[PDB]
Protein backbone atom coordinates (compact mmCIF):
# COMPACT_ATOMS: atom_id res chain seq x y z
CA UNK A 1 0.00 0.00 0.00
CA UNK A 2 3.12 2.33 0.77
CA UNK A 3 5.58 3.81 3.05
CA UNK A 4 7.32 7.44 4.32
CA UNK A 5 10.28 7.74 5.27
CA UNK A 6 10.97 9.54 8.45
CA UNK A 7 14.64 11.00 8.40
CA UNK A 8 15.99 10.31 11.88
CA UNK A 9 17.67 13.86 13.08
CA UNK A 10 21.55 14.39 13.05
CA UNK A 11 22.35 10.97 11.55
CA UNK A 12 21.95 9.66 7.77
CA UNK A 13 19.54 6.60 8.75
CA UNK A 14 15.27 6.26 8.33
CA UNK A 15 12.63 5.03 10.02
CA UNK A 16 9.65 3.62 7.11
CA UNK A 17 6.33 3.92 8.33
CA UNK A 18 4.03 0.92 6.74
CA UNK A 19 1.03 2.83 5.89
CA UNK A 20 -0.62 -0.82 6.59
CA UNK A 21 1.19 -0.51 9.90
CA UNK A 22 -0.01 2.95 11.06
CA UNK A 23 1.03 3.62 14.01
CA UNK A 24 -1.36 5.19 17.00
CA UNK A 25 -1.51 8.97 15.84
CA UNK A 26 0.29 10.36 19.66
CA UNK A 27 3.69 8.65 18.81
CA UNK A 28 3.59 9.33 15.57
CA UNK A 29 3.08 12.90 16.27
CA UNK A 30 5.99 11.91 19.09
CA UNK A 31 8.54 10.71 16.57
CA UNK A 32 8.15 13.66 14.41
CA UNK A 33 8.71 16.31 16.83
CA UNK A 34 11.40 13.90 18.15
CA UNK A 35 13.03 14.27 15.26
CA UNK A 36 12.19 17.27 14.37
CA UNK A 37 10.85 16.50 11.06
CA UNK A 38 9.70 19.14 8.52
CA UNK A 39 6.49 19.85 7.61
CA UNK A 40 6.13 18.36 4.88
CA UNK A 41 6.28 15.05 6.06
CA UNK A 42 3.76 15.72 8.77
CA UNK A 43 1.36 16.59 5.99
CA UNK A 44 2.12 13.38 3.79
CA UNK A 45 1.21 11.35 7.47
CA UNK A 46 -1.83 13.55 7.98
CA UNK A 47 -3.16 12.82 4.71
CA UNK A 48 -3.21 9.16 4.55
CA UNK A 49 -4.40 8.90 7.85
CA UNK A 50 -7.40 11.03 6.25
CA UNK A 51 -7.37 8.37 2.97
CA UNK A 52 -7.52 5.06 5.59
CA UNK A 53 -10.39 6.79 7.44
CA UNK A 54 -8.31 7.99 10.75
CA UNK A 55 -10.09 10.62 10.78
CA UNK A 56 -8.12 12.34 14.12
CA UNK A 57 -5.22 10.79 13.79
CA UNK A 58 -5.64 13.07 10.55
CA UNK A 59 -6.61 16.20 12.67
CA UNK A 60 -4.31 15.94 15.37
CA UNK A 61 -1.50 15.24 13.08
CA UNK A 62 -1.84 18.85 11.25
CA UNK A 63 -2.49 20.49 14.12
CA UNK A 64 0.17 19.53 15.95
CA UNK A 65 2.43 20.27 13.02
CA UNK A 66 1.45 23.75 13.11
CA UNK A 67 3.63 23.89 16.60
CA UNK A 68 6.51 21.51 15.75
CA UNK A 69 6.70 20.67 12.06
CA UNK A 70 9.91 22.21 11.38
CA UNK A 71 10.31 24.92 8.63
CA UNK A 72 13.49 25.08 7.65
CA UNK A 73 13.71 24.55 4.42
CA UNK A 74 12.68 26.13 0.82
CA UNK A 75 9.19 26.14 -0.19
CA UNK A 76 8.02 25.75 3.58
CA UNK A 77 5.35 28.43 3.43
CA UNK A 78 3.58 26.54 0.34
CA UNK A 79 2.98 23.86 3.23
CA UNK A 80 1.81 26.14 6.11
CA UNK A 81 -0.85 26.79 3.02
CA UNK A 82 -1.54 23.04 2.66
CA UNK A 83 -1.41 22.85 6.38
CA UNK A 84 -3.75 25.38 7.34
CA UNK A 85 -6.10 25.49 4.29
CA UNK A 86 -6.34 21.75 4.62
CA UNK A 87 -7.33 21.58 8.87
CA UNK A 88 -10.02 24.47 7.68
CA UNK A 89 -11.26 22.92 4.50
CA UNK A 90 -11.99 20.19 7.36
CA UNK A 91 -13.47 21.93 9.53
CA UNK A 92 -15.79 23.36 7.34
CA UNK A 93 -17.05 19.33 6.11
CA UNK A 94 -17.60 18.49 9.81
CA UNK A 95 -19.68 21.83 10.14
CA UNK A 96 -22.01 20.87 7.60
CA UNK A 97 -22.58 17.57 8.84
CA UNK A 98 -22.66 18.93 12.58
CA UNK A 99 -26.67 19.04 14.16
CA UNK A 100 -25.38 20.96 17.34
CA UNK A 101 -25.90 24.50 16.78
CA UNK A 102 -23.21 25.78 19.25
CA UNK A 103 -20.61 23.04 17.77
CA UNK A 104 -21.39 24.35 14.54
CA UNK A 105 -20.37 27.68 15.28
CA UNK A 106 -17.15 26.92 16.95
CA UNK A 107 -16.13 24.99 13.82
CA UNK A 108 -16.75 27.93 11.58
CA UNK A 109 -14.26 30.06 13.87
CA UNK A 110 -12.14 27.75 13.70
CA UNK A 111 -12.01 27.56 9.95
CA UNK A 112 -12.70 31.43 9.81
CA UNK A 113 -9.15 31.97 11.74
CA UNK A 114 -7.03 29.66 9.68
CA UNK A 115 -7.75 30.98 6.90
CA UNK A 116 -7.02 34.30 7.81
CA UNK A 117 -4.14 33.39 9.07
CA UNK A 118 -3.20 31.73 5.98
CA UNK A 119 -3.64 34.82 4.39
CA UNK A 120 -0.75 36.26 5.32
CA UNK A 121 1.39 33.93 4.23
CA UNK A 122 0.56 33.19 0.58
CA UNK A 123 -2.39 36.06 -0.55
CA UNK A 124 -3.14 34.29 -3.34
CA UNK A 125 -2.26 30.85 -3.36
CA UNK A 126 -4.85 29.18 -5.61
CA UNK A 127 -5.49 26.37 -3.77
CA UNK A 128 -6.06 28.75 -0.60
CA UNK A 129 -8.56 30.62 -3.04
CA UNK A 130 -10.71 27.63 -3.48
CA UNK A 131 -10.39 27.62 0.22
CA UNK A 132 -11.90 31.16 0.78
CA UNK A 133 -14.81 30.68 -2.37
CA UNK A 134 -16.23 27.30 -1.02
CA UNK A 135 -16.40 28.93 2.31
CA UNK A 136 -18.02 31.84 0.64
CA UNK A 137 -20.83 29.42 -0.38
CA UNK A 138 -20.96 27.99 3.09
CA UNK A 139 -23.21 30.51 3.85
CA UNK A 140 -23.68 34.29 3.14
CA UNK A 141 -24.31 36.11 0.09
CA UNK A 142 -21.03 35.28 -0.64
CA UNK A 143 -22.35 34.19 -3.98
CA UNK A 144 -20.47 37.56 -5.61
CA UNK A 145 -17.34 36.80 -4.31
CA UNK A 146 -17.01 33.48 -4.41
CA UNK A 147 -18.11 33.49 -8.03
CA UNK A 148 -15.05 35.73 -8.54
CA UNK A 149 -12.27 33.40 -6.53
CA UNK A 150 -12.96 30.75 -8.53
CA UNK A 151 -13.20 32.84 -11.67
CA UNK A 152 -9.44 34.10 -10.99
CA UNK A 153 -8.51 30.45 -10.66
CA UNK A 154 -9.77 29.38 -14.29
CA UNK A 155 -7.87 32.41 -15.48
CA UNK A 156 -4.62 30.66 -14.39
CA UNK A 157 -5.98 27.10 -14.83
CA UNK A 158 -9.01 26.18 -16.89
CA UNK A 159 -9.01 22.77 -16.25
CA UNK A 160 -8.68 23.26 -12.38
CA UNK A 161 -12.17 21.03 -11.30
CA UNK A 162 -12.66 22.39 -8.30
CA UNK A 163 -13.14 26.12 -9.52
CA UNK A 164 -15.33 24.55 -12.44
CA UNK A 165 -17.66 22.69 -9.90
CA UNK A 166 -17.68 25.65 -7.90
CA UNK A 167 -18.81 27.75 -11.30
CA UNK A 168 -21.42 25.15 -12.15
CA UNK A 169 -22.64 25.59 -8.39
CA UNK A 170 -22.94 29.38 -8.77
CA UNK A 171 -24.49 29.46 -12.09
CA UNK A 172 -27.06 26.81 -11.29
CA UNK A 173 -28.31 28.84 -8.31
CA UNK A 174 -28.23 31.90 -10.80
CA UNK A 175 -30.57 29.82 -13.02
CA UNK A 176 -28.15 29.95 -15.93
CA UNK A 177 -28.63 26.32 -16.34
CA UNK A 178 -27.08 25.91 -19.71
CA UNK A 179 -23.66 27.09 -18.34
CA UNK A 180 -23.83 25.56 -14.96
CA UNK A 181 -24.18 22.07 -16.99
CA UNK A 182 -21.35 22.88 -19.08
CA UNK A 183 -19.11 23.72 -16.13
CA UNK A 184 -20.15 20.09 -14.74
CA UNK A 185 -20.08 18.58 -18.45
CA UNK A 186 -16.24 20.13 -18.89
CA UNK A 187 -15.57 18.54 -15.17
CA UNK A 188 -16.62 15.55 -16.10
CA UNK A 189 -14.90 15.24 -19.74
CA UNK A 190 -11.78 16.77 -18.47
CA UNK A 191 -11.51 14.23 -15.02
CA UNK A 192 -13.40 11.31 -15.98
CA UNK A 193 -12.33 9.84 -12.73
CA UNK A 194 -14.16 12.35 -10.49
CA UNK A 195 -16.28 11.63 -7.58
CA UNK A 196 -20.13 9.94 -8.15
CA UNK A 197 -21.68 13.45 -7.11
CA UNK A 198 -20.40 15.36 -10.50
CA UNK A 199 -23.69 13.54 -12.45
CA UNK A 200 -25.92 14.04 -9.07
CA UNK A 201 -25.21 18.14 -9.93
CA UNK A 202 -25.80 17.54 -13.85
CA UNK A 203 -28.97 15.55 -12.92
CA UNK A 204 -30.08 18.67 -11.20
CA UNK A 205 -28.95 20.60 -14.34
CA UNK A 206 -30.50 18.14 -16.69
CA UNK A 207 -33.87 18.90 -14.54
CA UNK A 208 -34.26 22.29 -14.33
CA UNK A 209 -32.98 22.49 -18.09
CA UNK A 210 -35.73 20.44 -18.96
CA UNK A 211 -34.34 17.42 -20.54
CA UNK A 212 -35.73 14.74 -18.06
CA UNK A 213 -34.43 12.04 -19.25
CA UNK A 214 -30.73 12.46 -19.41
CA UNK A 215 -31.70 13.41 -15.60
CA UNK A 216 -32.72 10.36 -14.51
CA UNK A 217 -29.47 8.71 -16.04
CA UNK A 218 -27.57 11.46 -14.56
CA UNK A 219 -29.36 10.36 -10.91
CA UNK A 220 -28.07 6.82 -12.34
CA UNK A 221 -24.99 7.19 -12.91
CA UNK A 222 -24.13 8.85 -9.66
CA UNK A 223 -25.99 5.65 -7.82
CA UNK A 224 -24.17 3.21 -9.74
CA UNK A 225 -20.47 4.47 -8.80
CA UNK A 226 -21.98 5.63 -5.45
CA UNK A 227 -24.76 3.65 -4.37
CA UNK A 228 -25.18 5.67 -1.15
CA UNK A 229 -25.42 8.81 -3.34
CA UNK A 230 -29.00 10.23 -1.06
CA UNK A 231 -29.71 12.87 -3.24
CA UNK A 232 -29.91 10.86 -6.84
CA UNK A 233 -31.86 8.66 -4.68
CA UNK A 234 -34.29 11.64 -4.10
CA UNK A 235 -33.82 12.79 -7.67
CA UNK A 236 -35.17 9.65 -9.15
CA UNK A 237 -37.57 9.33 -6.84
CA UNK A 238 -39.48 12.42 -7.87
CA UNK A 239 -39.04 11.63 -11.66
CA UNK A 240 -42.06 9.80 -10.25
CA UNK A 241 -44.45 12.64 -9.83
CA UNK A 242 -44.61 14.99 -12.83
CA UNK A 243 -45.13 26.10 -11.73
CA UNK A 244 -43.77 21.90 -11.73
CA UNK A 245 -40.23 23.54 -11.54
CA UNK A 246 -40.62 24.53 -8.12
CA UNK A 247 -41.52 20.94 -6.38
CA UNK A 248 -37.95 19.97 -7.66
CA UNK A 249 -36.26 23.65 -5.75
CA UNK A 250 -36.44 21.99 -2.17
CA UNK A 251 -35.56 19.05 -2.76
CA UNK A 252 -31.91 20.24 -3.93
CA UNK A 253 -29.81 21.16 -1.51
CA UNK A 254 -27.63 24.98 -2.22
CA UNK A 255 -24.66 23.16 -3.08
CA UNK A 256 -26.96 20.69 -5.64
CA UNK A 257 -25.15 17.49 -3.21
CA UNK A 258 -21.91 18.44 -5.20
CA UNK A 259 -19.01 18.27 -2.43
CA UNK A 260 -16.03 20.06 -3.56
CA UNK A 261 -12.86 18.24 -2.01
CA UNK A 262 -10.10 20.37 -1.23
CA UNK A 263 -8.42 18.31 1.36
CA UNK A 264 -7.60 14.79 -0.57
CA UNK A 265 -5.12 16.25 -2.95
CA UNK A 266 -6.59 12.35 -4.77
CA UNK A 267 -10.19 13.28 -5.35
CA UNK A 268 -9.63 15.13 -8.94
CA UNK A 269 -6.02 13.86 -9.88
CA UNK A 270 -6.31 12.87 -13.55
CA UNK A 271 -4.64 9.63 -14.48
CA UNK A 272 -4.50 9.47 -18.24
CA UNK A 273 -5.17 5.56 -18.64
CA UNK A 274 -8.75 6.05 -17.14
CA UNK A 275 -11.10 6.89 -20.08
CA UNK A 276 -14.92 7.97 -20.39
CA UNK A 277 -17.03 5.29 -19.73
CA UNK A 278 -20.00 4.87 -22.14
CA UNK A 279 -22.60 5.78 -19.06
CA UNK A 280 -20.98 9.62 -18.84
CA UNK A 281 -20.26 9.26 -22.62
CA UNK A 282 -23.84 9.83 -22.86
CA UNK A 283 -24.47 12.44 -20.49
CA UNK A 284 -22.21 14.15 -22.11
CA UNK A 285 -23.83 14.70 -25.46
Amino acid sequence: RGSIEIPLRDTDEVIELDFDQLPEGDEVISILKQEHTQLHIWIALALEYYKQGKTEEFVKLLEAARIDGNLDYRDHEKDQMTCLDTLAAYYVQQARKEKNKDNKKDLITQATLLYTMADKIIMYDQNHLLGRACFCLLEGDKMDQADAQFHFVLNQSPNNIPALLGKACISFNKKDYRGALAYYKKALRTNPGCPAEVRLGMGHCFVKLNKLEKARLAFSRALELNSKCVGALVGLAVLELNEKQHKHDLLTEPDLGVTIDLINPDTYRIDPNVLLDPADEKLLE
